[PDB]
């Protein structure tokens, strides 16, 4: 009987593969998927949240950029408690919808679900920053080290190897961090970062030009960092500080422009 | 002492037992009721909501029907805590009431109020449909076999008897069931069940004629299903998909029309 | 390219003809219709509500009940404004909301689509002036009349407020009374009044719209042979709501929740 | 016949007399008033809201000085149209407001209802500010000189001789005035004004220290500025700028602390 | 003392300029502009929306495309009114603005803020397109002719050579056009077209191919359709048929992510 | 690890020192605080609320009386976990805003961010300054302990003058005798007063943030008067204990060892419903 009290954050990594697209995964986000969300979960979901995402960076591919945006829950229960399997209606949802988000072509990608505990593990660098200090260039960032590579070692490389540049640069504003939840729902994301610049030049000055520094890895997928398969091993997206996607608190039904 | 983490929805089913007093009951709930409620259990209770009862169908007399509406709570603590007794202020609640609802004459119908898990446990038929796929007509039934009867015994009558006859007939979109949490208020009742039709005429034929076909049982209350005591073994709604009445969200006070 | 200030609160009384329907009628209402209507008019509409019916009260039929709701519009102009036939997006309107509604037959005789416009004031309060909300519950009965062809309006009007009324004044189970002249020149509604007439219960209603309309002499131009004298639905139309509703729509919509 | 479109904002002068009648004038506000108003003008009243009015510094009592709040009206017809007297429910007024306001003594205070353009008709100190610069002193302050006193003489009175003192002291960073629509609703009074300060001493030391440079002029109602019967002449509060409740989008019901 | 009833829709194409500029842009516009807009107008503005710019598509620099958004307001009188001017709170805007938007440079471009009635004023292709019908990639283009030419002629040409050719375009669903209100703020532009698609392909085919018919008039100030200077003679954007920033109803706070 | 469910109901004593600091003090909270902290903790806090004060009665200053407000917060988990510590975005919490609600001295340079170690938030509302007035942030279980006196009043029995005050028994004194003298000694007083319509108790949760405070009471008058009368004047009756920081009732240093508000029935600043940003008066 006994339901577990369980507070977790999780992201989604959500892509847009084509501009043509764009309309109608959009459409299908926010006229169908956001009631049916809310229908489900409303009693313990305190919070749900689209952050759309800034245009992709130069070399933002390689990141596995999500085109579209981060959608955020934040959980009381394990949505994977099997018993919640069983919903008296169950989501809108067509194949489409996959195409779009480049889950399957017309291989893919998969689908990219992060579980988190609520505050972040390690705050590394920006300790005590605020609102009033100006608008962040936010670049969440999760990484899964591919198979067969020793977590401690992808760990060791993280944290003593990568952080360290972003810690020099002035550029870097901001480093966060968490494990991912693995036993919740068999996530391949290890980790999820989030740096913060100035602006998208800031972004590309440390996550490109700096990190040519980096010794490619023994494991490395990619020739350049962050040497990890995107979309696959690496998904990111750059966001704002705000979103008016706040949505158990501001959705009021598909309205249209006139 | 600790306070346990206990999520569940709970259903009250308020029923009115003559026209004359239903703008009166109708008043009470939504001009003083709800804020009272809402005053103390909004940082512990996620979801408040009335849904409104589809007008009385025939021989729904026979089902307990509660002719005012559903009642929906979700609960992150349990409301029986003795601890949660005790209250800065108490619900203003007019002895009147009790005879709007039917549970004293001015014999009496008893106060149902079921707890139960915020998933339902059985998914029986249906499993999969979306809002897409129309309107339903929701008939929610609650039941709770005769002092001495084996709850297992019924238990078994209920999901190898009753349920497969609801599986049979094309009349019948979906069948939920979750046992009642008898563990925290004594309530009399043993499961909830909502059973979907497309309209009443589904609904009649599928629970009156079709049921027809049942041996009545050893311990039957009356002649035909659900052989028991309409409002004291028995009790139910049929109500929409929607409701305008979630209260956390859309209370602005008792506006009244011009 | 200049707009008439134009205030007026208009009704229209939604019946559902049968129960069967009233799933998929409902439905359209609260998760196509609302958004539709919010998306065209919320810069020019101060409040969009639906006021639900009781349920039918005995004799209710012949009152042109409307089973589903009262739909209450605020405007700050008139929606018939031929400017303001264009739309960007139009309303999704399956034909069988017609037939829900009544106003065709499904495969007797097919009801109008009855909407009245009226001034955002009640022009005459004719009972129960300074009644407040403290005074208690009110079953509210909302009528709307046009008497039929080849009958003099004064000559209506005249019987209205002379006979009908002061029955209605002199029952004591009527709490209130309240009346306007419907704006027939904004969209050539047939009505002609609009009253609200205020009840405790069903039961008083009954005593007095029934019984107490018994002593009224049958009119020449009578459509049936009781009070109202008119054409159930067509004449006349009418229901009965509570003082509040939880479906004042530019407030309180968040989309189409729906039940767990 | 048509209804004039009449874009105004009204202001009420609320006053408490005494300390023990707080809790019943604020309660029947916050709990009567407020859906009675709301369920009569929603549809012609874009916005309605209360200030709460600041303590009531030293010699306010001189001023009219409500020690209740200011209340707001933005109208879009005139409330007094003669057409707009009729109303399905009335506004429930028990006599006791009157008392708790002061309107009936313990000689009573006038009901103090000034209309307005919804815009300032004169920008006489400090045009150009913005909230970036800081937390104001809003002293909203209404006057109407006495019976037989010539308007205009007053108006030149107003304009050349107090504002000067307000121009001249640094304390005071905005000066704002508009001449009150008296042919709405017979009002006696004739401007409402702003006056702003950074404090409550700043306040003072203009408007009570500064001010005694003034001739006491010939109609003098008291013998310092501003010269006029309080409660009765002038009224005035000072204010915040922001009010929580703005009641038209903020009001949720009557909910009680726990 | 009279204030004229004029209800209108506005619309002003704000850009941005530089992917660098666009978190500071966007902090603006929705942590200072929202709120200070709102404190303004709320009595009198019956809407306030923004709707973001979909990604610039190939060849919008051409067509004036605001990177940033569509800023649409419903008026219930004439913001140019000189009795407006005058303000309480003026806004905060630092010049800063003007650069991320691009109205001063490192050539400025102008400030297009243009005025037109509530609802279209011609239906050319369409009619009847109900939200079912799919999504829609909405193409919002205001042209102003330059200065010498002929009123009649720049009319004479837009809707008897360029519509036609939106016309033949299956690809293109909707055409709407509305005159601009010049007498408002002397607004350059002369007509606001909405034209959809339903993705940026169909845009392209049809206004950037399809267009190389058109005839090169003689006043163009650019080769190739729309033969007008970009941002100065014509501005453009291109948005989804939702927006949540609908922000009269929607706005409740800048609230930052965690 | 897991994060253990804690629910609870939380308090903090807003004082405002002087009336010239009103104004900014009253902006910083309504303006900066409220969008801050909404961002924080929206997913583990179910209401956020400010009750505003009533006017200061006679002799407030004797109870600590907070001349801003209260300030309620319900959690489901203990903002003091040390995990809690990380915020993407830390509270911008100037000086000033202690120097206002009398946690410091005034001085130059307030306008600067509070310099913490750890978080400058939860490191504020520690402070205890010598100079100053500390900082009360006491936590409660959701639903009161005792109810002694008025079970079973409804919102229809009247208006409210409801007197919400906390308590912490001096230094080295026994907490159990203060306990039997609190509830032995003073609540039949209030008890026997026609003119105290409620009373209701809490201990403090000690075991969470250190606050020096044992008890929470809140008691019920009609007003102002009928508050003075019972809480002053049949006070006097009390005998005054060894450990007595002052002369009369509640015998505690204000501001240190007693905090008080009187507050209504309702606030319109319930802030997780009802916050559309600071929107300014025209
Ligand atoms: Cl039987
Ligand atoms: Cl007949
Ligand atoms: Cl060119
Ligand atoms: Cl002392």
């Amino acid at each position: 009987a006994d339901f577990k009290f369980e507070p977790m954050r999780s992201l989604i990594y959500v892509d847009c593969v084509s501009e043509d697209y764009r309309p109608k995964l959009q459409r299908w986000i926010y006229k169908v998927h956001i009631p049916d969300s809310i229908s489900q979960f409303e009693p313990y979901v305190t919070k749900y949240a689209f952050y759309p995402s800034f245009p992709i960076p130069p070399q933002g591919d390689r990141f596995g950029y999500a085109r579209m945006q981060l959608t955020e829950h934040h959980w009381l229960v394990s949505d994977l408690d099997p018993r919640l399997e069983i919903k008296a209606i169950a989501e809108t949802f067509p194949m489409d919808v996959l195409v779009w988000q480049g889950q399957i072509p017309a291989e893919g990608n998969p689908f990219i679900f992060a579980f988190l505990p609520m505050w972040w593990e390690k705050d590394l660098k920006g300790k005590g920053r605020t609102i009033e200090d100006g608008a962040n260039y936010r670049f969440n960032m999760t990484i899964g080290f591919p198979e067969g590579v020793d977590k401690a070692e992808g760990e060791k490389w993280l944290f003593e190897k990568v952080v360290p540049i972003l810690q020099a640069a002035p550029e870097c504003t901001r480093v966060l961090a968490s494990a991912v939840k693995k036993d919740i729902n068999g996530c391949v994301m290890d980790w999820v970062l989030e740096i913060w610049f100035e602006n998208q030049s800031g972004w590309y000055k440390v996550m490109v030009d700096d990190m040519k520094a980096l010794e490619k890895p023994s494991w490395a997928q990619q020739d350049a960092f962050p040497f990890l398969k995107p979309y696959h091993n690496v998904c990111s997206a750059a966001v704002a500080d705000y979103t008016p996607s706040n949505n158990l608190a501001n959705y009021r039904g598909y309205i249209t422009m006139r």
